[PDB]
């Protein structure tokens, strides 16, 4: 009953599950043994495990092991009537006489046995049959889970701030990249048990060992205070990355209107095949359009249950703005996970339900119907994801909003390797491979300075500009040196930019970007300026910025990394590089070394 199911693969009825998999999945007797025989994993699930009853015998080896009688034992306890667990490529185990088997096991053994710490783990992955990506999706995740339990924990040594904290990492264990992605849990003990007290986010400061924090329910900290990484179950998958398409000749699900702003007349366009496709892919690019476009498919569709999702709270939200202007603030819900992030989002209390515009994080996403479905970030998004927004919501039709040549998903345990965009998500695949559906762009917050710089050979083709080149161009080739925290310092690389174009007066009021955490740092030190991250430079408007790169290392010069660098400015941008074969494609104008000061 919790031993008998459906095989992962070829889907007959089984008995046997692999005990090595963490996702203990369901095999039937052939699946089951073309996996063991040659990987390996040789722990096989029923009831019981097949080991040896044997009292003190320590065989769990399947491929040797027999059936005695109801009981299983090594070749030594064996009983003298007794066949193999193993016989004729198939294990033992119930509805032998049924079971289809699969030319699809090559993948997953391969999937089942990798550690995801390869850049080729992910291309499998995604390239995958889809069952398998449902496997290798929840696989990966528990993965990312239990190395959580691999990191120290942090003590809180001094208590300087409201919002900076002195930690002590416990001894012999490595401490876990200081960032958003990481989310500990905080503790206190009273003298007799422990009490949690939120969760907590935590940032390196300027100056010593000193870190920034932001937490969950503000109440105040002490000494002795501490911090785990916590890991959490990992739920199975079950819908699909992406449903299977339908086209249609018309427009099913709900009744369009005769009554749209003629702002949205632009838009009308693509509204239209919305209606025509069971999903709809849209790129995409930053200024944006995308924002805007959301809305105008409530409108256009006035009776439409929408449900509004993204994976970060911040663009879900980012979506409540543009949207309590065009929007009916009354019948609109906009609701909660188990915790908020930072500091969060609501609506009405005593509660349900929901109905017309739903805004929710694929996390807090809870079980229900809506006529269109809006995915926001995608670019952002994994499969795990895609699998849960299309298991928790029966849409008639998806919207998946995003653009590939912008940032991606974390993956913590990546290591090795790069990741090209097609291999995100199910859905950037397809964007980088039939295309997107419907492109859109327009640009309406950059100059044709950098507009048409990443329309070139830099991951967009044809993009254009609305307004014009009322910048100024930017190039630079020497190479400074590094002092290689962790992360590598190129202030020799800042250093041009200190007395040359520091004349210009008013013109002062800047962000500054830069690749690496460190060179990130040496803006609040010499110079002094407002800075902002590549991580942190998204949907947030920007006027005069700088761009310092490093040696490349093309992680640095990563052509999507960079541009949602460029595409944050509106007045003014000037770069300084390495490059020495980068400025083939970066169209302005070379400039030189005893000209600057
Ligand atoms: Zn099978
Ligand atoms: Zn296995
Ligand atoms: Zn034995």
């Amino acid at each position: 009953n919790s031993a008998v199911g459906a095989c992962v693969l070829c889907n007959s009825q089984t008995s046997l599950r692999c005990g090595a998999c963490i996702r203990r999945p369901f095999l039937c007797c052939k699946c089951c043994y073309d996996h063991v025989i040659s990987t390996s994993h040789k722990l096989v699930l029923s009831v019981n495990p097949y080991v040896c009853n044997a009292p003190g015998c320590d065989v769990t080896d399947v491929t040797q092991l027999y059936l005695g009688g109801m009981s299983y034992y090594c070749k030594s306890h064996k009983p003298p009537i007794s066949f193999p667990l193993c016989a004729n490529g198939q294990v033992f185990g119930l509805y032998k006489n049924t079971c289809v088997g699969s030319d699809n096991v090559t993948d997953f053994n391969a999937i089942a046995t990798c550690d995801w710490t390869n850049a080729g783990d992910y291309i499998l992955a995604n390239t995958c049959t889809e069952r398998l990506k449902l496997f290798a999706a929840e696989t990966l995740k528990a993965t990312e889970e239990t190395f959580k339990l691999s990191y120290g924990i942090a003590t809180v040594r001094e208590v300087l701030s409201d919002r900076e904290l002195h930690l002590s990492w416990e001894v012999g264990k490595p401490r876990p990249p200081l960032n958003r992605n990481y989310v500990f849990t905080g503790y206190r003990v009273t003298k007799n048990s422990k009490v949690q007290i939120g969760e907590y986010t935590f940032e390196k400061g300027d100056y010593g060992d000193a870190v920034v924090y932001r937490g969950t329910t503000t109440y105040k900290l002490n000494v002795g205070d501490y911090f785990v990484l916590t890991s959490h179950t990992v739920m199975p998958l079950s819908a699909p990355t992406l449903v299977p398409q339908e086209h249609y000749v018309r427009i099913t699900g709900l009744y369009p209107t005769l009554n749209i702003s003629d702002e949205f007349s632009s838009n009308v366009a693509n509204y239209q095949k919305v209606g025509m496709q069971k999903y709809s892919t849209l790129q995409g690019p930053p200024g944006t359009g995308k924002s805007h476009f959301a809305i105008g498919l409530a409108l256009y569709y006035p009776s439409a249950r929408i449900v509004y999702t993204a994976c970060s709270h911040a663009a879900v939200d980012a979506l409540c703005e543009k949207a309590l202007k065009y929007l009916p603030i009354d019948k609109c819900s906009r609701i909660i996970p188990a915790r908020a992030r930072v500091e969060c989002f609501d609506k009405f209390k005593v509660n349900s339900t929901l109905e017309q515009y739903v805004f929710c994080t694929v996390n807090a996403l809870p079980e229900t119907t809506a006529d269109i479905v809006v995915f926001d970030e995608i670019s952002m998004a994994t499969n795990y994801d895609l699998s849960v927004v299309n298991a928790r919501l029966r849409a008639k039709h998806y919207v998946y909003i995003g653009d590939p040549a912008q940032l991606p998903a974390p993956r913590t345990l990546l290591t090795k390797g790069t990741l090209e965009p097609e291999y995100f998500n199910s859905v950037c695949r397809l964007m980088k491979t039939i295309g997107p559906d419907m492109f859109l762009g327009t640009c309406r917050r950059c100059p044709a300075e950098i507009v048409d710089t990443v329309s070139a050979l830099v991951y967009d083709n044809k993009l254009k500009a609305h307004k014009d080149k009322s910048a100024q161009c930017f190039k630079m080739f020497y190479k400074g040196v590094i002092t290689h925290v962790s992360s590598a310092i190129n202030r020799p690389q800042i250093g041009v930019v200190r007395e040359f174009l520091t004349r210009n007066p008013a013109w002062r009021k800047a962000v500054f970007i830069s690749p690496y955490n460190s060179q990130n740092a040496v803006a609040s030190k010499i110079l002094g300026l407002p800075t902002q991250t590549v991580d942190s430079s998204q949907g947030s408007e920007y006027d005069y910025v700088i761009f310092t790169q490093t040696t490349e290392t093309a992680h640095s010069c990563n052509v999507n990394r960079f541009n949602v660098a460029i595409t944050r400015a509106k007045i003014g941008i000037l770069c300084i590089m390495s490059d020495r074969d980068l400025y083939d494609k970066l169209q302005f104008t070379s400039l030189e070394i005893p000209r600057r000061n």
